[PDB]
């Protein structure tokens, strides 16, 4: 008379509470498998993610624990919130998997980037990313790794950021996507709240150009794509660099960089009406303020929410609302740390 039941999804097995029915695979990754399902108790559709032995290594462990803890430090409609969390295993000894449940979303941002969007939807999406990021910043959480695959949306244009960002080695078959990381993350320097504004601009630019702005096999290639388009950083920016890195970037070919009208031509923006012509100008303006290599001169979250392109959606109720853990542990220690959290 178990509260759970098991289902075969891929070469994987999902053991979930009986309230969740008609599971259907919708996504996978190096941290877990996601399924769509009907929650008969809430009479609502939901997404369920399985973390298989998240304590298996430090990488998986730190992330799972941080996110389990963080999800409690945040309360915002543009940030993921759990509906349920559970484990089919009855004791710590037997503990293996953690199931996370949230509201079923319709698509990720990669899909949205593939489409042509009016200014109303693009700015509304951007406005939401900003409200979420602002909320995280208010809770002392600087993300540093925002990316489209981790952002989901619904048909009504509503948006949720799914993870909490950065805090080593793993043997996963697939690498990490770094195309949206700021210069400061890429060059390992100090950083502030607006490190996330660079990521918002890589996304916004991609929604326009429909192509990853700064691709590359690694940080070497990536940095080359950054300077070839925006140009070599100002001399002062360099003084903020470690002598070694600084040597490397200071000794890199000096690029003039392109103007934003060239980087994002009018052809990419809908110029069939005065309204669309004005909005295109305002969008390019925001891009030029967000894609700024030197964090000292890059617009902040609050000022971006005040930019004309974004400001039309401003709402005090949405812009303002509002434990310590650090070190590393052994597998065993992590297993218990996560179990406790799961059992609350
Ligand atoms: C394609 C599915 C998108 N998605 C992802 C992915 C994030 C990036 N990695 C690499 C792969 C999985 N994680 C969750 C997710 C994250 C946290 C929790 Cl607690 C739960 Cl249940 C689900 C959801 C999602 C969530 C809701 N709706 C959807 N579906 C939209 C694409 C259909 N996906």
């Amino acid at each position: 008379d178990n509260q759970f039941y098991s289902v075969e999804v891929g070469d994987s097995t999902f053991t979930v509470l009986k309230r969740y029915q008609n599971l259907k695979p919708i996504g996978s990754g190096a941290q877990g498998i996601v399924c769509a399902a009907y929650d008969a108790v809430l009479d609502r559709n939901v997404a369920i993610k399985k973390l298989s032995r998240p304590f298996q290594n430090q990488t998986h462990a730190k992330r799972a624990y941080r996110e389990l803890v963080l999800m409690k430090c945040v309360n915002h409609k543009n940030i993921i919130s759990l509906l349920n969390v559970f484990t089919p295993q009855k004791t710590l000894e037997e503990f293996q998997d953690v199931y996370l449940v949230m509201e079923l979303m319709d698509a990720n941002l990669c899909q949205v980037i593939q489409m042509e969007l009016d200014h109303e939807r693009m700015s509304y999406l951007l406005y939401q990313m900003l409200c979420g990021i602002k909320h995280l910043h208010s809770a002392g959480i600087i993300h540093r790794d925002l990316k489209p695959s981790n952002i989901v949306v619904k048909s009504d244009c509503t948006l949720k950021i799914l993870d909490f960002g950065l805090a080593s080695f793993m043997m996963t078959p697939y690498v990490v996507t770094r195309y949206y990381r700021a210069p400061e993350v890429i060059l390992g320097m100090g950083y502030k709240e607006n490190v996330d504004i660079w990521s918002v601009g890589c996304i916004m630019g991609e929604m326009v150009r429909h192509k990853i702005l700064f691709p590359g096999r690694d940080y070497i290639d990536q940095w080359n794509k950054v300077i070839e388009q925006l140009g070599t950083p100002c001399p002062e920016f360099m003084k903020k660099l470690q002598p070694t890195v600084r040597n490397y970037v200071e000794n890199r070919p000096k690029y003039a960089g392109l103007t934003f009208p060239k980087l994002f031509p009018d052809s990419l923006f809908p110029a069939d009406s005065e309204h669309n012509k004005l909005k295109a100008s305002q969008a390019r303006d925001l891009l030029s303020k967000m894609l700024v290599i030197d964090p000292a001169k890059r617009i902040s979250v609050d000022d971006a929410l005040q930019h004309p392109y974004i400001n039309v959606w401003y709402d005090p109720a949405e812009v303002e609302a509002p434990q310590l853990d650090e070190r590393e542990h052994t597998i065993e220690e992590w297993k218990e740390l996560i179990y406790k959290e799961v059992m609350n």
